[PDB]
């Protein structure tokens, strides 16, 4: 009824409890699961849901070969209720296409597809389940998003979008949206030299999103963005906990304004928590593949460029694949405090499990906890040899 | 609440975005999905849906074998998510039988089934889920209707049913219903020489259909109603660009006032936008068979006999099979004007690929943009291979 | 929100439309469909719904052997939306028994489920979908009741009980419900010797039922019940045509007051309308076999001895297997009169299709026109030799 | 809307007559059930579903192989439609983890997981599906919790946990919880010596736990506790009548303050209903294995250590296999008492039937009744040779 306004901080983060897990690919291997990538999770004020693009066939079916390929006719944005597994009969289809980002600005959803061959892209932005606005592609080169939650403060809900290289500069914009209505736009600003695939969250008027540097950083680009003033700042996280994937070697000393070298030409979606002392990142654990999963405590991160941790937690080990991680939080939640939540996806098949011929997903999703609680590990669970 | 009423012009229509895409014949190789045929989509004041005539079986099940024919028992109108496939476990049935209309007036939903043999068919008229009014076969010749949306306006829905031959003249009759219950009905007038399948929508107290001429026009006939007066005329779209399937080549001259021919006893439902310089055609790229879809802005098509086309968008390549098309508008989207939709029915299985004993379809579905989007498109995406 | 009221007569019977069919063997061939028999229809306010009992396995499950049984541990009341199949993941349990009957009050539903052994049954009431009454067998002997909806007036919904032999005098009771409480319960009156499985309708404050006599007519016994006064008095149809099944051949003059000879312990649950020369039978076509199923227009059947059709309508052709069938109305549609329904169960499989182990159903369902409409036949559709 | 309060006292139970029952494992044979174990039921002011904790796997998928074990990441706490199968698209994941439980205050829902490595297992406590509180390992030796439904009185729902020993002194404490939120917890007091599973029920302002001593009592533990006062105490059931399994034969004369010996290190979760001369105890027909199950009315069984059976009801026949057991009840039901109701778990598959390579269960689940009522017995009814 009212638009959400984003007037809490963060809660103190002490350790990760479980929120949900879906099991996906083990309960999919003799069920009607669709096969998915790319996967999130985002609240309206009275539901949390799953996100993810299908790829349009189930995990069984013989049209899951070939789903290695990440942009086709066949995707879309699909919902499901938290924890159970996509499938077929209970997945909602919020748009069509092979990039989103979705969020709730207290009234109702806005779902951002885009869809198109790579040179003639286009955004659809839905609002209240009716397209509203469309975008062409302004650089020709797979118009591409957040593959996570935008959120919104007081109707106003700010989403990054890139277009351009993969591996060199890029053409990013940050759209205002209030409605499904472009209010305003802005060319990236501040030192960040090349964003994709931001993870956002909100906090005392407030949206801080951490991106992936596809073309030179192993550190994460962030993107602070006024909803009210409707302007944004960009910068690297300075601490020397390296966060991307592929990358170095940790140094002991990270860069603010300009990418940590070492990597070229490749990434992963990932996320942190940068709040002084509360401060969270998470990463793979190889530095090498998308193996493991862990949270690490770096107070300062955002602005200190010899910060190391002080506290972590396994999410994943590294004998597991993981994958895209990105945050969400539950803006409705009762209670003095925003909890931070993430997800990671847990990739199987392809490219590094290739005696089958798909490539899909299940999810594992934390919230944070003022309590000091005992680690698990979170692995997607499946047998690929019982798929042969 | 209230009924509805047509009270908005057609938005300018610079490009097609996509709507939504069911993957129904990819997802069904290996899921609960009913085979269909001559789909639609219809929107309520809060949500649109997919349609079509089930056949009474999944596409997997051995009851597939001979669903290349139009009419049994084993019929009925479903609808479903949009962007679902319509599965056994999804789809809610409207109605019994084997041609159809349906539409929304503001406060509930009219559905139109027809059934029986083809000497002896009868319509019965649904309103708020419940039979109201029932409407014997006057031509004792295969009793039809639109197959897709009827349009509303205060409460009155007119609707066009045709019984009779279809390879020579026939008897169409306009009905005009309000609730369930007939106000009045008119046998067909103006020059339209035969009449099948409208595909109907509505602006600033208008009903424009464009149908389906079976008998000789390769042009379409157009019917133009006004649901107040409830009275009607008809004729055809005037332009050389000429949009039935078969058909001749184009002219450079088409016909308002009778059939263009060059080809006899043959057609498949179609659509326009009929609206000054904002009018759009689509067609089968293809002469000869239902292959291939595109989208033409033909200014002044329904009264130029010389218009030809200004612009243009690719739905479906004519390497990959199209079908049936129609119109649908989200009425109760918010906004000054109302944007034009359509569906493309994308048929798999017999008769052109008959090493399967099937034949169901998939959906696609657009709405304009008053940008100037890239193109993509659209096939059903299955292999056939995989149901060998 | 107020108790329904039966305030209406029956409108004027010209011929039947088609209502609903599930074609649930067919469907069933791959999906998974629940193994049923003895189906209905009953319509709460806002919604009509298939009812049945469930065997507590789908058709394709290896569980599906034995389902010619008709009492197990298995079996619950369930229902499901209008011509879908009753699947697995659709249907909804009313309660646990493999006898049952349910009505809607106008303010909510009451539903009943015997259960147990053949000398230990006992009937569940649930009122609000929580149980409230429970009644113990009291002969011993199969406690059983309709299998198809009671009938409510003003809270007051009578059910028909039997406890006794199938094949001699039994003890029938007819139990006065209200809120599932029991006000009053009578032993059976007037001249119907033998009493079972109760197809009842409402009009103008009377509640009608035909039933079988198992155990010696072929004519069809009827209750008429006050529900106000809570009395009943019992007859039979007086008809030449008769209308149990198996039956011997229709004589010239019925019996009124005393069964028609010729069949003795057997039958089949069937129905008629019984309003003057508004009256309708329904029977099976065959003599012998559960094949076929025909409506006939018999001016008076209730009354008159020597009365012969002057008006029918084929439901399902001899040469397709019918079943059980029953009444229902939708009590709360809109309109001056109360539009009379019945469904036909489709029994397939044993014991007349031998070469599978299961027995099932399909339902098809019909409600009464004031047109005299076209007739098609409609047969279960399933081809037996796609289970083998 | 208002918190509910224990207002009302037990009906007088003269027998119980059939609530619930799934048929799942019988269902799953052919159709997409999850597997499960450690079922119950629990209401809400306007349904009553079934829950049980996922092993994120459906039966006939490979990965039920080792669905033996109990602790593992892809368990979750589900519920599912009464009398329904736990299926993967109709079943809700409340939380995730491998011990739960769950209850509603007459505003909304609590759910309580504990997941986690065996000396390092947390508790997540959600409330109105959101986590609220987290509560660490005290003992490092699998914190788990009742495994059956809690009780709330005024908002205020008590909870047993127990962390330590299943073969020597454990820590138990009782949490007193509202809106998620901790108001106070105790260490186990009273003379009961060891607590697991607590099965709990509510009347007259007090809450009765039925629990499993798994070190050394083959009679029960009782805790009573007072959920204004917030305080609790716990003894045995005095009766001879043993009521865990395995155990001994029964004696002439029972402990009320200590374990009764003969069996150590074993149990299983078991319930009673302590009312005076209105008591009835659930236990396994067999005193070696859990097969079957029965009901006994032992007056005083609480109190009276000389006590023995004055009535009994068979629930499942010693020659099918039995489970867990446990109690709910209806809070929301109309009516002058509360009717006690209880669930046993059907166990199939490993160990003792394993020629499988899973373990799951189905549910039936009985209320009482003040008739004399007919007695049936309700197996798994699956044949375990199917799935070979
Ligand atoms: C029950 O549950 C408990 C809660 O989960 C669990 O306890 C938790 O245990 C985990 C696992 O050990 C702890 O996580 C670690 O935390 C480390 C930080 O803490 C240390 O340093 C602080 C500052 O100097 C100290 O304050 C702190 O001391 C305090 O706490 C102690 C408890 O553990 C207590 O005993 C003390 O008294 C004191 O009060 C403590 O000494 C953190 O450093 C560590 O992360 C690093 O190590 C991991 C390898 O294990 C890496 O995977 C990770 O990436 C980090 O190392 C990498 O990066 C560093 C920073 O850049 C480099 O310096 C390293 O060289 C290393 O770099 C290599 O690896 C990278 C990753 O592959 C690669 O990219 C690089 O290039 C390079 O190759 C870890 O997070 C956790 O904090 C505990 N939580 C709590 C509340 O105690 C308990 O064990 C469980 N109990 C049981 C019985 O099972
Ligand atoms: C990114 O996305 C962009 C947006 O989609 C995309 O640009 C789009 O490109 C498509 C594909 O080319 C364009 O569609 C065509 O539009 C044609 C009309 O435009 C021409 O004519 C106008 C009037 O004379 C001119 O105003 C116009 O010029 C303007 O625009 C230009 C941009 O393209 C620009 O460069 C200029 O500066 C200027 O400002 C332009 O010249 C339209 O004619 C065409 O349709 C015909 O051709 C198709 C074959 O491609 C047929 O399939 C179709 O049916 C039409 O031809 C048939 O029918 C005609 C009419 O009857 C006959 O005359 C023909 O002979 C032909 O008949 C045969 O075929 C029939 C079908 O099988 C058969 O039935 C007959 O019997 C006979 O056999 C097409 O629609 C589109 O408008 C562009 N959109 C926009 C906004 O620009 C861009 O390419 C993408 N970019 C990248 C990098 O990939
Ligand atoms: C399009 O749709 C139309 C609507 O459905 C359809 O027309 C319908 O056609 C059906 C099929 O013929 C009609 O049903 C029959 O109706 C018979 C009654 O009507 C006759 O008798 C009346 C009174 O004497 C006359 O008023 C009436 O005349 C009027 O209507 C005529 C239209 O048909 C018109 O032409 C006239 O001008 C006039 O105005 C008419 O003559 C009815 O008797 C019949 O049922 C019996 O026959 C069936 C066999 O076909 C049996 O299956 C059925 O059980 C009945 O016979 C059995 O029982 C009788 C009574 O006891 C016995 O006397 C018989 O001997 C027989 O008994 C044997 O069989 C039993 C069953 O197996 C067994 O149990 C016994 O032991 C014994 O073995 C049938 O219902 C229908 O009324 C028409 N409806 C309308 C509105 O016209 C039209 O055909 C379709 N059009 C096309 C082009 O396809
Ligand atoms: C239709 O439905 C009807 C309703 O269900 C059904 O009638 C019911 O029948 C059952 C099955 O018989 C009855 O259950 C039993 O009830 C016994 C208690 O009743 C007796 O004792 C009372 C007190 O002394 C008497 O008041 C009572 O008399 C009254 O009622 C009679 C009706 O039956 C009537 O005829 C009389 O006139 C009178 O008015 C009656 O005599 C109860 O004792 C019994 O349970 C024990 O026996 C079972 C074996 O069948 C065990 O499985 C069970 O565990 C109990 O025995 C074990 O434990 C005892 C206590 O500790 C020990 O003393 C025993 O030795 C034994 O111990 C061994 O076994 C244990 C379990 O394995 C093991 O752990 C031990 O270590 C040891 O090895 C049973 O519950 C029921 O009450 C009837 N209900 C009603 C309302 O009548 C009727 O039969 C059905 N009709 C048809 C036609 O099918
Ligand atoms: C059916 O008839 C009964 C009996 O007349 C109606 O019941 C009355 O309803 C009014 C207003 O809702 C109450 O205030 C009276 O107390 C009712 N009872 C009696 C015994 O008079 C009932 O409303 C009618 N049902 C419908 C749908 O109109
Ligand atoms: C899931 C898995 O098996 N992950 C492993 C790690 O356990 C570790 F062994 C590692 F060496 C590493 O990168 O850290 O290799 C990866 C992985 O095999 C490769 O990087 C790519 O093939
Ligand atoms: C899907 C497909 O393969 N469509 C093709 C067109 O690609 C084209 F090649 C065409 F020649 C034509 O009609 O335009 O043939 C049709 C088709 O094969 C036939 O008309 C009927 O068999
Ligand atoms: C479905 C079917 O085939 N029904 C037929 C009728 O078509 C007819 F041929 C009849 F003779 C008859 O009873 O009327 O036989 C029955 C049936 O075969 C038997 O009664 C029992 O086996
Ligand atoms: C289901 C079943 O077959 N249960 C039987 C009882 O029928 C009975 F025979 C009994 F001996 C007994 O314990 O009471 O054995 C058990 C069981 O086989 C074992 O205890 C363990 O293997
Ligand atoms: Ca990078
Ligand atoms: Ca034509
Ligand atoms: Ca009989
Ligand atoms: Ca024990």
């Amino acid at each position: 009824r009212d638009f959400n306004n984003l007037t809490k901080g963060l809660c103190t983060i002490n350790s990760w409890h479980i929120y949900g897990k879906d099991n996906a690919v083990r309960i999919g291997e003799d069920s009607d699961v669709l096969v998915t990538r790319e996967p999130y999770v985002s609240c309206d004020p009275d539901e949390c849901r799953f996100y993810a693009l299908s790829q349009g066939t189930t995990i069984r079916g013989k049209h899951s070969n070939g789903t290695i390929h990440d942009r086709s006719q066949y995707r879309a944005l699909i919902s499901w209720p938290l924890s159970s597994p996509p499938t077929v009969y209970n997945s909602r289809v919020e748009c069509i296409g092979w990039s989103s980002t979705s969020c709730h600005d207290g009234k109702t959803r806005m779902s951002i597809c885009i869809s198109g061959p790579n040179n003639n892209a286009s955004a659809v932005i839905w609002y209240n389940r009716r397209p509203v606005t469309e975008i062409n592609t302004w650089a020709r080169n797979i118009l591409r998003t957040q593959e996570s939650e935008c959120v919104c403060h007081n109707g106003v809900c700010p989403v990054v979008f890139t277009d351009g290289s993969a591996t060199g500069p890029a053409e990013t914009r940050i759209y205002y949206f209030k409605e499904g209505k472009i209010l305003k736009w802005e060319p990236l600003a501040g030192t960040a030299k090349h964003i994709e695939e931001c993870s956002c969250y909100g906090e005392r008027a407030e949206i801080t999103c951490t991106c992936r540097d596809n073309w030179q950083g192993s550190n994460r680009p962030v993107i602070r963005i006024d909803p009210v003033a409707m302007t944004h700042t960009s910068q690297y996280i300075c601490s020397p906990v390296l966060t991307d994937n592929p990358r170095p070697n940790d140094p002991t000393v990270g860069k603010c304004n300009d990418p940590y070298p070492g990597n070229n030409n490749n990434g992963v979606k990932g996320f942190s928590y940068l709040d002084g002392v509360n401060t969270w990142l998470g990463r793979t654990i190889s530095i090498a593949s998308r193996s493991g999963y862990e949270m690490l405590k770096v107070p300062n991160a955002l602005t200190d460029d010899k910060s190391k941790p002080t506290q972590g937690q396994t999410i994943v080990l590294n004998t597991d694949w993981s994958g895209y991680s990105g945050s969400f939080m539950d803006y409705w939640a009762e209670g003095e405090c925003y909890r931070a939540c993430f997800y990671v996806e847990l990739i199987r098949g392809r490219p590094k499990e290739d005696k089958v011929w798909w490539t899909s997903n299940s999810i594992v999703s934390m919230c944070s906890s003022t309590e000091f609680l005992g680690q698990w590990d979170w692995p997607d669970g499946a047998k690929i040899e019982y798929f042969l």
